């Protein structure tokens, strides 16, 4: 399939060049699977999202994303113009309030809240979430990120945005999950990107058209934006019966476009998540 004038990521995760607008896809699109994400909640009326996703649990007054971070994190998963995997289920964990805050304790119930609601949803092609959120360092908070990709869950974690060592950040600092940084659509490490031995693999991540609470939408940056084309991705690779939940991360890398990207600091991976999808 292809999806001509897409969102730049999208059309960079299928190609082995930059610089192109069409992206390329198996139209099996993500179908049968599921992708948490794990954020400021989702606007599951919007119509980018064709009544494939859905509010599961909150920790606040509402379920409701007063925030639009979590939908544009969303919208790049699985809705119909700017998602990667376009007919995943998408379920919505609101972790953090509108302001775009959360405590670890709630964001690591969350994530245990994940490992066990797996079990209470039609996922036949395997499970993904995506963790567009981290703060400093915690050993409670790797660890949970780490029972999560335990149970069968295919982890996508933000490197963070402070131009720094992931190793100082969590979940970002988690070993077993599958740590993503942020590009641009010249092929740039993203100037905020974090970088370090512990990232696995690079998406796209400055200027990232989307879905936007108020059933809109609008182009924002972040390793919060590169994390869940790794998801999506994830999730349409495991529809395709390509790898796993388990093995996914090392999948991606496996197969990444290597050595494209400039200002990668000596130490870190010079890897960008690509489809290999051959039309």
């Amino acid at each position: 399939a292809a999806q001509t004038n897409a969102p730049w990521g999208l059309a960079r995760i299928s190609s082995t060049s930059p610089g192109t607008s069409t992206y390329y896809y198996d139209e099996s699109a993500g179908q049968g699977s599921c992708v948490y994400v794990i954020d400021t909640g989702i606007e599951a009326s919007h119509p980018e999202f064709e009544g494939r996703a859905q509010m599961v649990k909150t920790y606040y007054y509402s379920s409701r994303d007063g925030n639009g971070h979590g939908t544009h994190c969303a919208g790049t998963v699985g809705s119909r113009t700017y998602g990667v995997a376009k007919k995943t289920q998408l379920f919505g964990v609101k972790v953090l309030d509108d302001n775009g805050s959360g405590q670890y304790s709630t964001i690591i119930a969350g994530m245990d809240f994940v490992a066990s609601d797996k079990n209470n949803r039609n996922c036949p092609k395997g499970v993904v979430a995506s963790l567009s959120l981290g703060g400093g360092y915690s050993s409670s908070v790797n660890s949970a990120a780490a029972r999560l990709q335990s149970s069968g869950v295919m982890v996508a974690v933000a490197a963070g945005n402070n131009n720094a060592d992931a190793r100082n950040y969590s979940p970002a600092s988690e070993p077993s999950v599958c740590t993503v940084g942020a590009s641009d659509r010249y092929d740039r490490r993203s100037s905020f990107s974090n970088y370090g031995s512990v990232l696995d693999i690079f998406g796209p991540g400055t200027d990232i058209l989307s879905t936007w609470i108020g059933g809109s939408t609008r182009s924002i940056s972040g390793t919060s934006m590169a994390t869940p084309h790794v998801a999506g991705l994830a999730a349409y690779l495991m529809t395709l019966g390509k790898t796993t939940a388990a093995s996914a991360c090392r999948y991606i890398a496996d197969t990444a476009n290597k050595g494209d990207l400039s200002n990668i600091p000596f130490g870190t991976v010079n890897l960008l998540a690509y489809n290999n999808y051959q039309a």
